[PDB]
């Protein structure tokens, strides 16, 4: 029953999920000039050339494309990460105008969207058993701002029309997540949780540096989206996006100068 309206949103999900006010909340503000840079962290790598997306789901907070995990088909590996995680599903959160969408923000800058690549320790065996464990989750983010097209999108963007409303789902099979990344890798990290209920501390978020850009075109077909299933009001999926918070005993790291 949680949601992001006045009446189930991030002001009332602790009273179902207390852990909403823990000690390792996500997202976060990242401030650029307290973040230190790290020597320690590895290189990052992004394994996506034998991705096998299966489907696109809109399940009434965001739309989901899920990939099939049952094997290291697209894993993502070094920079903070102990071992190997594996891509599961991507998803996105975005506003109702284009100065507002992302949970996390960059010297408190709001960016129209942000994608989350959500990824599993394979030590844990399973999504269910690693989401019950300190380094469970791994999930890149990347920002989006509004410009030119990002070509690598228009595929999920035409797709939206068959999934209107919560429930829906349709085949995307074939889909290449390489082509929604920027071109450089550089990022901040830090230990955070999911950013949607349950909220669970499990999450090593590592959030790129680099926007992409997509158009206003673009954009605009997230926001025709529906929270509510078929045959109720219309309520339009916008600002699916939970604010900042208390960044308490945690510091951000940075994998570049
Ligand atoms: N704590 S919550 O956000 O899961 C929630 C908010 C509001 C309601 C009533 C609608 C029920 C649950
Ligand atoms: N709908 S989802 O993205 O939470 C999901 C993706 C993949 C598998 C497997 C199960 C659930
Ligand atoms: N909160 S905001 O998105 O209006 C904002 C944008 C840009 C900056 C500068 C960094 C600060 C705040
Ligand atoms: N927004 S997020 O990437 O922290 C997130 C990923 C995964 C889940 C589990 C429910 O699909 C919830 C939130
Ligand atoms: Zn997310």
């Amino acid at each position: 029953h949680w949601g992001y309206g006045k009446h189930n949103g991030p002001e009332h999900w602790h009273k179902d999920f207390p852990i909403a006010k823990g000690e390792r909340q996500s997202p976060v503000d990242i401030d650029t000039h307290t973040a230190k840079y790290d020597p320690s962290l590895k290189p990052l790598s992004v394994s996506y050339d034998q991705a096998t997306s299966l489907r696109i789901l809109n399940n009434g907070h965001a739309f989901n494309v899920e990939f099939d995990d049952s094997q290291d088909k697209a894993v993502l590996k070094g920079g903070p990460l102990d071992g190997t995680y594996r891509l599961i599903q991507f998803h996105f959160h975005w506003g109702s105008l284009d100065g507002q969408g992302s949970e996390h923000t960059v010297d408190k800058k709001k960016y129209a969207a942000e994608l989350h690549l959500v990824h599993w320790n394979t030590k844990y065996g399973d999504f269910g058993k690693a989401v019950q464990q300190p380094d469970g989750l791994a999930v890149l983010g990347i920002f989006l701002k509004v410009g030119s097209a990002k070509p690598g999108l228009q595929k999920v963007v035409d797709v939206l029309d068959s999934i209107k409303t919560k429930g829906k789902s349709a085949d995307f099979t074939n889909f290449d997540p390489r082509g929604l990344l920027p071109e450089s890798l550089d990022y901040w990290t830090y230990p955070g949780s999911l950013t949607t209920p349950p909220l669970l501390e499990c999450v090593t978020w590592i959030v790129l540096k680099e926007p992409i850009s997509v158009s206003s075109e673009q954009v605009l077909k997230f926001r025709k989206l529906n929270f509510n299933g078929e045959g109720e009001p219309e309520e339009l999926m916008v600002d699916n996006w939970r604010p900042a918070q208390p960044l308490k005993n945690r510091q951000i790291k940075a994998s570049f100068k």
